[PDB]
Order: structure tokens, then C-alpha cells, then sequence
């Protein structure tokens, strides 16, 4: 998958796609997904995680993709990317928690909420979070 | 690799061991090629990957290093040793905003006291 792919290459280490290009190409996975192909917008996501992995926004794409189709551990794994690429946003960590959740992993889930709710200043995610922590 | 177990655990354990040994050693080419190895063999062994990324460190591949460590920190979830060290290599990379950010989550985040206490040692020299 995106991580491995990420670790191939830092294991074996050119501008190869403009901005402008990528830009449009992650236009595209979203239309796809936005109309329900989903298949197709993880082909576009997985293609820009390749190209540009340490990119918060492919990274959150992807991940999403991953927890709607109920593939927990990876789109866990890729909150979490996201979230060390964009410390100042606790939605991959909220989402992180949702995913743990659902792997039988309370405490972590737990861990996840609460950071979101002693860290976040989104105050509609920090309610969120505490409805999580009410059932646990 | 490791989904098959196509090496017994004991002697991936060594094999470990062995790397570690080389880079306390200062042994770093041998040590570099043991890491990757072990990479190859479980790219999702958050160990192995944070013994490749301090090499990368070590030879001043700081780029490269602070991929790593995403990926590192990533996989084990609460650990901010590797946030830790993305800072450094952060600063190396003269971009000390990113890194105080680093450094920041180290000291919001971590229940690990010692790294704590180094990663405030940073932020105290940091302009
Ligand atoms: N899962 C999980 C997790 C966690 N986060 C922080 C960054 C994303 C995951 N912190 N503590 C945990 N048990
Ligand atoms: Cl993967
Ligand atoms: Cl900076
Ligand atoms: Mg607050």
C-alpha cells in the first residue's frame, strides 16, 4: 500500500508532475469519490500518495477512502501520517480514534478522544469526541 | 517477508541485535545495510524502520531521515521519539519553525519524561 510504497523508497534512495497538474489530478479523485466511484478515487489517491506521500491532503483522501470501505488498521495508520504531517489539526486524530474503536481497541480509541478534547480548539470536534468517550 | 515467515523470529531477533551492535560500533555502512535489510523483511516494524531513519540522520540524509520518522511515528502511534527527532533533523534543514513545531507536540503529547525534558532543551535554544 502508500506506506510501503513510502519505505521502498526511502530503503532504495526529479519534478516528474507540475503543482498545477497534481492540483487537477486531486480534482479528479474527488469528483470520483464525491459521485460514489469510489474504486476509482482510490486509483487517483493511491497514484498522488506515490507521486507525493508526505502530502496532508492525499494522505486524508485516502485514508477516508480506507474507513468508509471499513479497512481500519490502514486508514488508522494513515490518520496518523496525516496527523504528523499536520500537528495543528486533531480531525485525523479524532478519526484515529473511530478506527481503533471498530479494531477492539477501547483504550486506544479512548487515548485518541482525549487528546482531542485537551489539544483542539474545534469546538463542534471536541463534542464529538466527548459523545465517543461518553460510551467508553 | 515477515507475513510469511520466511525467517524464524529468533534469528530476525539477532539479526537486530546485530545491527545495533554495528551501530553502536560506528560500524554505520554495515549497520545501514543490516537496517534495510530488516526493512525489506517487515517494512511495518516501527524498530526497524527508526534504526534506518538514525542512520539516515547519522549521514546527514536529514530529508530522508524525517520521512522515516513520519512513517515511524505513524505506525506506532503514541511514541514521540520519532517527532523528537524530526525536530533535529528539522533545524539541520534550517527550517526552525517546523521543527519548535515538533518539539512542541513532543512536550503536548508524550507521557515520556526524559524525552520531554530533551525536547524543551531544544525549544530553549531555538530563537
Ligand atoms: N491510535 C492511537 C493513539 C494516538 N494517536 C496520536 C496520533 C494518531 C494516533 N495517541 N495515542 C493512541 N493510543
Ligand atoms: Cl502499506
Ligand atoms: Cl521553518
Ligand atoms: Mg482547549
Amino acid at each position: 500500500g502508500s506506506i510501503s510504497t513510502a519505505v521502498i523508497d526511502a530503503i532504495n534512495s526529479i519534478n516528474a508532475i507540475p503543482d498545477d497538474m497534481m492540483d487537477d489530478i486531486y480534482s479528479y479523485a474527488y469528483d470520483f469519490y464525491n459521485k460514489g466511484r469510489i474504486e476509482e478515487a482510490e486509483v487517483f489517491f493511491r497514484f498522488l500518495c506515490i507521486y507525493d506521500f508526505y502530502n496532508v491532503d492525499y494522505i486524508m483522501g485516502l485514508a477516508a477512502i480506507y474507513q468508509i470501505k471499513e479497512q481500519f488498521q490502514q486508514a488508522a495508520d494513515l490518520y496518523a501520517v496525516a496527523f504528523a504531517l499536520g500537528k495543528n489539526d486533531y480531525t485525523p486524530v479524532f478519526h484515529t480514534g473511530q478506527c481503533q474503536l471498530r479494531l477492539k481497541a477501547p483504550l486506544k480509541a479512548k487515548e485518541c478522544f482525549e487528546l482531542v478534547i485537551q489539544h483542539s480548539n474545534d469546538e463542534k470536534l471536541k463534542i464529538k469526541a466527548q459523545s465517543y468517550l461518553d460510551a467508553i
